[PDB]
DNA sequence: AAATTGCCGAAGACG
DNA sequence: CGTCTTCGGCAATT
């Protein structure tokens, strides 16, 4: 049954094809207007992220994510209140003084800019149905509605980059010694970090100065290099299951959600963060053999709902961060879910079957 | 020093 | 299952 499903969810080469070529042109035409010339956003480096680019995009290839990270030498991080994940910037003639609000480089200024800019090129694309989405409060992302005919939506993401050592609040985070290991997660730690314009939520409104943690880069590595053993999924290795795992564990949200609206504060990173932690508890490729793959998924349904029942579902890069805090989601909100995936998975999953 | 190209892994296609 | 295919990511090289 979880095999058919999986069939279903399956991308179609001559969809990708299409979808592709027509997503890869527009952003290639967004990069270069950023790079020239008398822009504040000249240096823009491409970084391709989130499920189509990690191969666990579902259903259809109607949603891509790209970073365009931007290197911004000597900053200083102040960690906003206690939140761990969300910052403020400063730092030690530039371009970027024009988004200084005082010694604080403000994530509001810096994006309305950015989006400024992507809306002026994306008025002068005459070849291609696309538009800009409205914008979205807290939201990091500039999203771009194409029709090809079908519904593309793109997400263009500005993310600052810094070289300098992550934030202490990551220090026991990727918890991945046991798994991939010590010079791995070393590694791993001695690539950059990023900062993206999502703004804290505090109270009522956001912080419109405050920036956001981002390792859609690690993440990225993580899904592309996922076993204990090195050659894992290769072609000369063994196939596990823990993508296809990962793939039915979004598809049942995504159908819980399109038809439940008190679950819009649930999301699919919800997901890839409870299957994280999963990857860490069981780390053999052995546990996540495809012959058991209806016990590799029960077993992330189980965990998620005790994630659920005691509302802590910790940020994997910053384990202090709860994705399921009362202050993020309500007491309710979860206690629905929660009725909702048991009906699910004790009835056999009819949601499956659309 | 922006744009081209080569290589090959991941995974879809179909036997 | 194997073999072929396209897309993506990389960085040498001009
Ligand atoms: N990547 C990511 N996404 C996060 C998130 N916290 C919540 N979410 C939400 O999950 C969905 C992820 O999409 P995906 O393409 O990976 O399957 C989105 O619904 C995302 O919602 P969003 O409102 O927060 O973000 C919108 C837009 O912004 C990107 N984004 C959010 N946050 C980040 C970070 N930290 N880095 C890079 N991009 C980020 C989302 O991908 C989406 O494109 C989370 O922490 N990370
Ligand atoms: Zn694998």
């Amino acid at each position: 049954k979880l095999k058919k499903v999986l069939d279903k969810l399956r991308l179609k080469r001559k969809d990708i094809s299409e979808a592709a070529e027509t997503v890869n042109k527009v952003v290639e035409r967004l990069l270069r207007r950023m790079q020239k010339r008398e822009s504040e956003f000249k240096g823009v480096e491409q970084l391709n992220t989130g499920s189509y680019y990690e191969h666990v995009k579902i259903s259809a290839p109607n949603e891509f994510d790209v970073m365009f990270k931007l290197e911004v030498p000597r900053i200083e991080l102040q960690e906003y209140y206690e939140t761990g994940a969300f910052y403020l910037v400063k730092f030690k003639g530039n371009p970027l003084s024009h988004f200084l609000e005082g010694e604080v480089l403000s994530a509001t200024k810096m994006l309305s800019k950015f989006r400024k800019i992507i809306k002026e090129e994306v008025k002068e694309i005459k070849d291609i149905d696309v538009s800009v989405e409205k914008e979205k409060p807290g939201s990091p992302a500039v999203t771009l509605l194409i029709r090809n005919p079908e519904e593309i939506s793109v997400d263009i993401i500005l993310a600052l980059e810094s070289k300098g050592s992550w934030p202490i609040s990551t220090k026991e985070g990727l918890p991945i010694q046991g798994w991939l290991g010590t010079k791995v997660r070393t590694n791993l730690r001695r690539e950059p970090f990023y900062l993206v314009p999502k703004n804290a939520k505090d109270g009522n409104s956001f912080q419109g100065e405050t920036w956001r943690l981002s390792f859609s880069h690690t993440e990225k590595y993580i899904l592309n290099n996922h076993g204990i053993e090195k050659t894992c999924c290769e072609s000369s290795g063994a196939k596990c299951c823990r993508k296809e795992c990962l793939k039915l564990m979004k598809y049942l949200l995504e159908q819980l959600k399109k038809e439940f609206q008190e679950l819009d504060a649930f999301c699919s990173y919800h997901v890839k963060t409870a299957i994280f932690h999963m990857w860490t508890q069981d780390p053999q490729d052995s546990q996540w053999d495809p012959r058991n793959l209806s016990s590799c998924f029960d077993k992330l349904l189980a965990f998620f709902l005790e994630c659920l029942r005691t509302e802590k579902l910790d940020h994997y890069f910053i384990p202090k961060f709860n994705l399921f805090s009362q202050e993020l989601i309500d007491r309710k909100s979860k206690e629905f879910l929660s009725k909702k995936i048991e009906y699910e998975r004790n009835n056999g999953f009819p949601i499956f079957d659309k």
